[PDB]
Order: structure tokens, then sequence, then C-alpha cells
């Protein structure tokens, strides 16, 4: 019940909303229909638009007037946005020469640059080159500030998700909005984007910005906007606000335009109706930048130009059925569209089998337009699990295309020819980020990165403390003239131990063989040198790895590699080794094919042994630092070490030999060398963090050997490949992988070919930040460059893509 009777006399647009069953005046009163009787009348005024004219100019006040052209206007704050250009014969902002603000320019009475978020939805990366004639405004935004050429949105790449993402920087994951639409079977709920539960606070997790700034007293505008309130009035309700006595006055506002999403789902992203809804974004940032200018603005506040996600190309034509896969259709509840999220349509249900559900949507049809996920399977860089609102079965759809339960869900419901949802690192579905103010840098161009990493920058921008978050703050410190955020590397918690040779051969009883039995001053003194770490600074480019967590490990050294060796999980953590462009491959000699041989620097009960690999028959072994690039044949017997065995399933290793033989020294070739770290992931709760041994769920049959979810490798080299990886000056490039470790290649529905045809696309699908590898190990790698932290903070977050 709303009490409408009270009036908006003297409240249009407050800030502070009042509670039921009092009427309210803000601007979300129309989206909970409790707006008092007048709001219409006296907050929502039309008459004679948005625009002075000349014949407007010094006219008496008309209080009926949607702006105003009479000379008391720029001091009551309400003056349309072109006030100043038609009567006072200035000129458009967009008009004005770029110049540098090297400074704050501001009004007195103002304590910092405020904030202003200009958000876009729909608006695809692309549109800043392909649209750049019909956007003046925005062109210059972009040009004379600070732009990336795209900025990378969450999975899904849905409008709700990723704007909650930009408030909050966290996963949706972590904030729980994980969908557009999501049920809850804690609260047994229901979300969706038409009705009123979307409204209640349980669904909203994390701190968004405008609650860490009033938190922590820094006054905030409402970022949402009712629907049916004009884009102009939008904007106009900002310059009031600004106005506003300096006690009473926000420091950072939002802007928010359904366009060009609106237009782009009924035309597709580049359709010849495009270009009007472009025009009208532009025009709506040019009355900003004009309001601005009016106020002594327009060089002292911060504006983000920022979109949530793009538009693809889809049709109702490019639609798969899971009718057409499953007998049990009527079984499922789906959540449809450009992602599938499926669980049982009855809880009562016994019947119900997830496993028969994945093996019927799983390389059924040759040309198929989705492949089936249980969550935990997902690649890692989605970060699209740890929420009881995302369902155990998920559909990843093909770029172009729809997944729905049944035919007569299309066309009982062609309409529409844009959407979006698809996998974050797919082109059609970047955004783009631009940066205006004295506190961004000049005429700068960025590199992208993911939108995860605003909400710190916006904290920043505001003198806040974030609220923590998945942001890597610092990361984006380059976008910044002033107020970036200098943080110090953490701590190493962990001490590794440098165990010499303690243990003799006869001490271990671990079922392993070597044919090693084969006989000198030159080289023995040489070996030594090798083992007590000679050659650490070839293989070992950047420091050893920091732990972050308290546990017992030792460094190795060896010719050709370094570990850091666990003898809680009995394995490396990490594995570092460089290889050159001049290296070559060489096979497993015939009489080594199953040689594994005891490290003498570890103790027994420290160790792995064979016999658990031999009784379980499920899993086998493989080698972290590859048997296929030792230097020479006496170093090949290091890479035999039982210090250097991981378990690995048949599939597995399949993949695994085919990376360590081939794509490796390929790699090395392309990039002048590389240096590579390897190890095992332990994410059987799957939140995206190290387990601790108590969460691990699998180990090698009657051991104590646990066994990876995952395999990682980070592989570096210089930016600048004419110089090699072990003698690199300057910036680094990095490409990284976190392969899920299966007992099958069902994932891949050509692996019955070749690895050739198959292995290196398993691979670019896993791709991985640094950072995703850091969270999973508890390791924080590049300790030792002559790189500033900011730079190698910013090397951790690139994620490569592997789109054109
Ligand atoms: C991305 O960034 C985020 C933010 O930094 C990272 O997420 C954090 O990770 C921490 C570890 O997983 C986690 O810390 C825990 O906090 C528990 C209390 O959490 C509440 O309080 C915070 C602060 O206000 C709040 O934000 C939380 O919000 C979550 O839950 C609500 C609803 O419940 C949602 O509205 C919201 O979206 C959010 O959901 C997400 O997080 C939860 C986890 O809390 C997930 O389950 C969801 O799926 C979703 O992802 C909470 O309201 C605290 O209780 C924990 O302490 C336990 O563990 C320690 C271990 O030492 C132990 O000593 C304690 O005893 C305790 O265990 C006891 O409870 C166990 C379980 O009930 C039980 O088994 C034991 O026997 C014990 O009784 C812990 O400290 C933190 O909550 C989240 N924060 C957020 C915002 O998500 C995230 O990791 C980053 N991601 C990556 C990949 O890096
Ligand atoms: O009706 C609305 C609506 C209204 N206002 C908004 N404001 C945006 C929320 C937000 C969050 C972070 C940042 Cl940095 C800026 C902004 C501004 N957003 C929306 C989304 N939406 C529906 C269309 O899809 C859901
Ligand atoms: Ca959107
Ligand atoms: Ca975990
Ligand atoms: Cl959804
Ligand atoms: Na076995
Ligand atoms: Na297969
Ligand atoms: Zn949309």
């Amino acid at each position: 019940w709303t009490a409408t009777s009270g009036s908006c006399k003297g409240r249009c647009f407050e800030l502070q909303e009042v509670g039921p069953p009092d009427c309210r005046c803000d601007n979300l009163c129309k989206s909970y229909s409790s707006c008092c009787h007048d709001f219409d009348e006296l907050c929502l005024k039309t008459a004679r638009g948005w625009e002075c004219t000349k014949d407007r100019c010094g006219e008496v006040r008309n209080e009926e007037n949607a702006c105003h052209c009479s000379e008391d206007c720029l001091s009551r704050g309400d003056c349309c946005t072109n006030y100043q250009v038609v009567c006072k014969g200035e000129s458009h902002w967009v008009d004005d020469d770029c110049e540098e603000i090297k400074v704050p320019e501001c009004p007195a009475g103002f304590v910092r640059p405020p904030l202003i978020i200009f958000s876009v939805d729909g608006f695809r990366a692309s549109y800043m080159k392909k649209g750049s004639k019909v956007m003046p405004n925005i062109e210059k935004l972009r040009s004379c500030g600070t732009h990336a050429p795209y900025m990378r949105p969450v999975y899904p790449t849905k409008t709700f998700p990723n704007l909650y993402t930009l408030a909050t920087g966290l996963y949706p994951e972590s904030h729980g909005i994980v969908g557009n639409s999501m049920y809850d079977p804690v609260f047994d709920a229901s979300f969706h984007l038409r009705g009123r539960e979307k409204f209640n606070h349980r669904w909203w997790g994390g701190q968004p910005l405008w609650i860490t700034a009033t938190k922590q007293g820094v006054r905030a505008g409402t970022f949402f906007w009712s629907v049916s309130i004009p884009h102009e009035r939008r904007i106009l309700t900002i310059l009031q606000w600004l106005s506003l006595p300096d006690n009473e006055r926000p420091s950072v506002y939002a802007f928010y335009s359904e366009q060009p999403d609106f237009s782009g789902h009924k035309y597709g992203p580049f359709g010849p109706e495009m270009t009007n809804p472009l025009r009208e974004i532009d025009k709506t940032v040019g009355q900003l930048m004009d309001g601005l200018k009016q106020l002594r603005l327009h060089r002292c506040v911060n504006v983000i130009f920022v979109g949530d996600h793009g538009m693809e190309d889809v049709t109702c034509d490019r639609t798969e059925f899971l009718s057409n896969y499953l007998t049990n259709v009527d079984d499922i509840t789906l959540v449809p569209g450009t992602l599938g999220r499926i669980r049982a349509k009855s809880i009562n249900n016994s019947k119900y089998d997830p496993k028969t559900i994945i093996a019927a949507l799983t390389c059924k049809k040759p040309d198929q337009h989705f492949k089936p996920y249980m969550k935990q399977h997902l690649p890692k860089r989605l970060h699209y699990a740890n929420n009881r609102r995302i369902e155990d079965i998920h559909l990843l759809v093909d770029r172009r295309w729809h997944v729905a339960r049944k035919p007569l869900d299309v066309y009982k419901k062609c309409f529409f020819q844009g959407d979006h949802g698809f996998d974050n690192k797919v082109n059609s579905m970047q955004t783009v980020f631009v940066g205006y103010g004295p506190t961004f840098k000049y005429r700068t161009k960025v590199p992208p990165f993911e939108n995860i990493e605003l909400y710190n920058v916006m904290c920043d921008l505001l003198g806040l403390k974030p609220a923590p978050n998945n942001g890597t703050h610092g990361s984006l410190n380059h976008l910044l003239r002033t107020n970036t955020f200098r943080p110090t590397m953490p701590d190493e918690v962990s001490r590794p131990n440098y165990p010499g040779i303690m243990y003799l051969q006869s001490e271990f009883d671990l079922g392993c063989t070597c044919d090693d039995k084969v006989e000198n001053k030159l080289e023995e003194l040489n070996k030594r040198l090798h083992t007590k770490g000679s050659t650490k600074e070839r293989h070992l480019l950047y420091g050893r790895p920091a732990v972050l967590y308290r546990t017992s490990y030792d460094i190795l050294y060896h010719t050709d590699f370094e570990s850091g060796y666990s003898e809680i999980f009995l394995m490396p953590l990490w594995t570092s080794y460089t290889i050159s462009k001049q290296a070559e491959v060489s096979s497993i000699p015939e009489h080594l094919t199953n040689c594994v041989r005891p490290d003498v620097r570890v103790s027994p009960g420290f160790s792995q042994n064979c016999l658990a690999y031999k009784n379980d028959k499920q899993m086998s072994y493989g080698f972290l630092f590859p048997p296929y690039l030792s230097s020479s044949p006496e170093a090949k017997y290091d890479a035999f070490l039982v210090t250097n065995m991981v378990p690995m399933y048949p599939a597995f290793k399949r993949v695994w030999a085919y990376f360590q033989r081939v794509l490796v020294k390929k790699y090395a070739s392309e990039r002048n060398g590389v240096n590579v770290i390897s190890g095992p992931i332990f994410d059987y709760n799957y939140d995206g963090l190290r387990d601790t041994e108590d969460e691990i769920k699998q180990y090698v049959e009657g051991s104590s050997i646990p066994v990876p979810t995952h395999y990682y490798s980070i592989i570096t080299s210089c930016l600048d490949f004419t110089q090699p990886a072990d003698k690199c000056d300057g910036p680094l490039s990095v490409s990284s992988f976190i392969l899920p470790h299966r007992p099958d290649n069902d994932e891949s529905c050509n692996s019955s070919e070749d690895e050739s045809k198959w292995v290196e696309e398993l691979m670019k699908m896993h791709t991985a930040r640094v950072r995703d590898i850091e969270h999973l190990t508890g390791l924080d790698f590049y300790r030792k460059t002559s790189r500033s932290y900011s730079e190698i903070l910013t090397l951790k977050t690139y994620l490569h893509t592997y789109e054109s």
C-alpha cells in the first residue's frame, strides 16, 4: 500500500528514498508504483521540449517549462543544456579544441572532482570505429581522454550480471546475479526481469559503489532510472543535483541508456536502423558535456563512458532444440537462449539423472551448436560455478545461436535479429571503456582489460577504500594521471627447504624401476653444481614463486629445471624451465619408457610410489618438466625423478604429451624462447581458490597422492621477440592455461583424431590469467623482474583470447 495523497512539491528526484506507506518522488518511485499523485505534473515536465531557441532567450521564467532559457536559469541550475550556446553565443563542448586537463578546474566548494558514469546497454566495442562518423561527442571523449580498444565483460554477457559486476568488482558467482533469470533453491524464489522479486535485497550480494561511497561519507546519486523517465530528464536531473549546496551535493552519479541494446535486439548489431540510436546516444553525451560546461565543471568532472556487453547476429532459425536430443524433455527445466542451464522439473522425480542428460547432449550431431558441461568443468576463466543459483548442468552455446527446450517455445512466445549472453571472450560480446577528466590520462590508449577491474578505479577516483572484490588493485594504474594505488607485493608465508643428498637408494621401497645403472672428475663436479642451482638463473627467470600459505616444501635444482616440491601434496606446486628458440626435441629412449627414479634429496615417506599407480587401474602418471626437452641424454635422467611425477588419467596424458612434445617447442620457435612454469591445481569445491588437503575428494588408489582437478602452465617471453626469453630487457609477454584433468576427452568432439586436430583447440578454450592460477595455487609469480609492480599486476590480469 502507498498513500499517494502526499505531494512532490519541492521533492522532485529527492536523493533519500522515503519508506512506505509515504509516497515517493525519487528516480525509482515509478518502478515500485509508489510515486505521489503529482509526480508527473511537477517532476516530469515536457512543455516546450529540451532545447532553447532564439525566441526563448531572456524569457520570463515559466515553471511549467521542461527546462529554462530565462536569465535566472544558471543560478537555479535548470537551463536547457544548449542555453549558453543559443542565448550567450558560446560553443558546444564538441566544437572546442581539446586541451589537456593537467589539474582539476573546479568551482569553489568542490572538495573532489565528481565522477559521472555514462553507461550504455549493448554498446559493442567496434561501434567506436564503425559508428565514429555519427558520434562526434563520444569520439572526442575517446580521442582526448583515456580509452581501451575494448573492455571484456563477465559471463554470462547479460545486462544485470555485467552492470552489477561494474558496481561491485565481483564475478556474478560472488555477487549472486548469475543470470537475467534465476531460481534460488534455499529461498525457493525466482528472479526475473519482469516483476517485484528482483527488488528483494537478498539477490544482491557484495557492496556496490554507491554503498561504498555512502559508508565512507561520499554522497551518491541514485544509479537506477525508471524506464519511463526520458534521457533528457535524466541528464537535467544530474545537472540539477550538481548545483546543490556543497553539504547536500553527490560526488558520484550514473546515467543509463537502454540503447543501443534495444534496437540491436530488433535489427542486429549493424542493421541500417542502428545509425539513429548511435546518433541519439551521442546527442545525449553532447547535452551532458554542454551542461557541465555551463556549470564550469567540464574540466573538473571525471566522466566514464562504459558499456555492459556487445551484440551478436542471432535469428530464430538458429535455435537448437533439446527435444531433438533428449527422450525425457518434459522432466527438465531449461533456462534458455544464449546459454543453457538445466535442472530437474520436480525434486520428487528420483529417476532424474544428470549423467544421462549430459551423455544425450554430448557430441550427438556433427555441427552441434552447443556443448554441455557440468559447471565445475567450465573454463576456469569464466568463474561461473560457486553459487547455488547456477545449475549443475550448463550449455555453452556457440555465437550466433540459441538453445531452447522444444520448437513451440520459439514461435508461441522470426522477430529478433540480435542477442548477447555468449562466452565473454567472443569478439561480438566485447564492449567499450573511455575515461575523460583531470584524473585520467590525456590522449592515452590502454590495452583491453576486464570490467571486474573498474570498481577499484572508481573507488580511487573518489578517494574510497574498495570493499573486497575480484579486481587486482593497481592493475589499471596506467589509466590514471593521479590517485594511483601503490600496493606492496604479498609477504611470503612459507620459506623453502634446500635439501642435499640425505638418502641411500636402498632406503626407498616405491616399487619403481629404472635402467640407469650406467657410469669422471671433469663432469662429476659439474652435476654437483647443477644440483646446487648453477643453471637456476636460466630456468627461473622472474624469481621463485612465493608461497602465500603455511606449508612444507623443498626447492629442488636440476640442469634443465627447478621445482618447489610439496612434502604435503607429494608433488611440485610449480616446476620452472626455459626452452630457447634453438632447443631440440628428443624422444623418451626405449630403455627408459617406464623409468621412475628415487630422489635422494627427499625421504621415502614424502615421495610418491609406483605401486599405487600399478594398482590404480584408472590413474597413470606424467611429468611436469618434459623428458622430451632434456638438454642432454645424461640430463634426461633428472626428468624421471619421482619428484617430477604427477597423477594423470591416460585420456589427459594424450593432451599433456602433445603440449610437451610439440607445442612447447612451437612456442619457443615463435616467441624466441619461452619460460614455462607448470604445476597442479586442486579445486574440488570449484570456488576458484586453492584447496586445503581436507577438501581433496580423490587420491591415487591406496595412497595419499592427491589427484589434481587441473594442470596449469604459464608461458612467458619477451614482448620484444627480437630478444630471447632468457635475456629480455623490457616488458614481458605471457599466455597461460588451466586444463581440466578429466578421465575422458568427451569435451573434444574430434578427440579420436590426431592430437594435432583438437588439443590446441582445447587449450585455447581453457586460456587463463596468471591471476587465475595465483588464486587456485596460493602462489605469487613474477617476484623478481626489472618491471614496475603495477606493470606486473597488468601482466598478471592479461588473458590471451585467440579471437581475430
Ligand atoms: C572474489 O572476491 C570475493 C570477495 O572478496 C571472494 O569471496 C569471498 O571469499 C571468502 C572465502 O570463500 C568468503 O569469506 C567467508 O565469509 C563467510 C561469511 O560471509 C558473509 O559475509 C560477507 C561480508 O559482508 C558477505 O559478502 C557474504 O556474502 C555471500 O553470501 C551472501 C548470502 O549468504 C550473498 O548475498 C553474497 O552474494 C555472497 O555469496 C557468495 O559467497 C558465498 C561465501 O560466503 C558463497 O557460498 C556463494 O555461493 C557466493 O559465491 C556473506 O554474507 C565466513 O562464514 C567464512 O568463514 C568460514 O571458513 C573459515 C575458514 O578459516 C572458518 O574458520 C569459519 O569457521 C567458517 O566456517 C564455518 O562455516 C562453514 C560453512 O557454513 C562450516 O562448514 C564450518 O564448519 C564453520 O562452521 C569465510 O571467511 C567471503 O564471504 C566471500 N565474499 C563474497 C562477497 O563473495 C572470492 O573468493 C573472490 N573470487 C576469486 C576467484 O578470487
Ligand atoms: O531498467 C534498467 C536499468 C535502469 N538503470 C540502470 N542503471 C545502471 C545501473 C548501474 C550499475 C553500475 C554502473 Cl557503473 C552504472 C549503472 C547505471 N540500469 C538498468 C538496467 N535495466 C534493465 C534493462 O536490463 C535490466
Ligand atoms: Ca545489457
Ligand atoms: Ca577450492
Ligand atoms: Cl540467464
Ligand atoms: Na594405473
Ligand atoms: Na571426444
Ligand atoms: Zn539486451
